[PDB]
């Protein structure tokens, strides 16, 4: 008579907590989603046979709008799980769902997991420096998204890095690239002009991360913005002032450019 | 010929990821750290025995000075693991630690597990909403130190949501509970009298994350400051400005008072 909600992780279905696995594998029903993130290292039937049970995909609609219809009504005699990549409640609207579980008179659980919230940690950047965190969105029609370049100045005034979130169209199967992402950035750039994101700006590109040999570069926007980084999902972070140790790293792993080191502090 | 970073996750033994324990059980040698963190729900006996490996526990010097002298050499000629509470990398210093590795000829890889960071998501606050995060340190003697006030500050200031770690002594074993860090910073305004902590301040405490059966609290200091959140270690976190989804969240699940609908939206 319980909801779980857990959480696959980062790249494939060894990703998922072994505490995970083990509920997982109990529950009665199985029901989960793949439009909030990509997991590049798996398949359905990979998970499913790791599981040991019939998997229900469900869309953004079904669970949005048909969630206590689709999902809380087995939840009520039966154990029910729902999974999802990464981490199920960062940077998604999951969290909600707990409401109308408990609102539907039905207990929820939550199994963590690896997040690319925590994984940037890969890249040498004290997490603790990371400031606002944003998404950028592809414009679609003649809506052209630019809030997330607001961000990055706010956090870069404040010397904090700024993480930012790629867009996703999984029924289309479009997974935003670094690369789409600094191009987008620099035609808001044109627009504003604030200074915040040119061809001199440092960044960092981080890939596929929780697979073995994640794609981990750093560097200036001119040379990375062509660079070939690999398969999805990539996230892109606009450092702030680096320490460092955090320069060393992002040149000795990241492949940086060792005029970074001068922190110009 | 290889050193593995592997993370232990949020509480107890089963908080690894499927991919850490199979490496780690196929790893000749096995090193782990406690000083950063400790793993509240199990110990090390539990852990030793589930990865079926002898573990061989670090002090901080160990790891700080002598990281090159007691891991690295086993690394060359076999599969060495280094186990870490949380996330591998997220402490602020082991990042280096792959520096190290890389210089002394020894390749790394990263496998990744729930981190606090991540793992906060279930407050129900935005994780894109966190600005930038800060330790709540002890005085000593005749030092005062007080940054971490700055952090909740300029945070708040810009609607941005503070995570605070609470100061820990591993060895010791010896906690600074949620209520102890409120009364810190209820002394620290007394001090600096900004008007960034006080009896009105809306706080979220969180204590056992990763257990299917964590303490997540909510409301006004005043209410909270001499509230039993049970066992450590607790995470205490100064919200922003609420989306109303949030707060619907925290009033829902965390036991909030409804007085958080109109006060902090
Ligand atoms: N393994 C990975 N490597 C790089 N970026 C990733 C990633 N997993 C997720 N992302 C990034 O995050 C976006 C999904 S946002 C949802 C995140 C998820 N709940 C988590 O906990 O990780 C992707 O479009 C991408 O930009
Ligand atoms: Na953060």
């Amino acid at each position: 008579m319980v909801l779980y909600f857990i959480g696959l992780g980062l790249y494939d279905e060894r990703d998922i907590t072994v505490k995970g696995l083990e509920i997982a594998k109990k529950c009665d029903y199985v029901f989960a989603e793949f439009y909030t993130s990509l997991m590049a290292g798996t398949t359905l039937g990979r998970i499913q046979k790791l599981i040991g049970k019939e998997i229900r995909v469900l869309s953004r609609e079904d669970v949005e709008l048909n969630f206590e219809n689709i999902v809380l009504p087995l939840a009520k005699e039966n154990d029910v799980a729902f999974l999802t990549p990464g981490d199920p409640l960062v940077a998604t609207t999951h969290a909600e769902l707990r409401i109308r579980a408990k609102r539907a008179g039905v207990e929820s659980y939550v199994i963590h997991a690896p997040s690319i919230y925590s994984a940037v940690g890969i890249t040498g950047l004290h997490i603790y420096k990371f400031g606002k965190s944003a998404t950028v969105a592809y414009p679609e029609g003649n809506w052209f998204p630019t809030s997330y370049y607001d961000v990055i100045k706010e956090n870069a005034e404040r010397g904090l890095h700024t993480l930012l979130f790629l867009d996703i169209k999984a029924e289309k199967r479009m997974y935003m690239t670094a690369n789409e992402a600094m191009e987008l950035l620099l035609k808001v750039e044109d627009m504003k002009k604030g200074g915040v994101f040119t061809d001199d700006t440092m960044v960092v590109v981080l890939a596929r991360a929780g697979s073995l040999n994640p794609t981990i570069r750093a560097g200036y926007v001119k040379d990375l913005i062509r660079e070939d980084f690999g398969d999805p999902p990539h996230i892109l972070i606009v450092p702030g002032k680096l320490h460092i140790v955090e320069a060393e790293y992002l040149v000795e792993i990241a492949g940086a450019p060792r005029e970074i080191l001068r922190v110009n502090v």
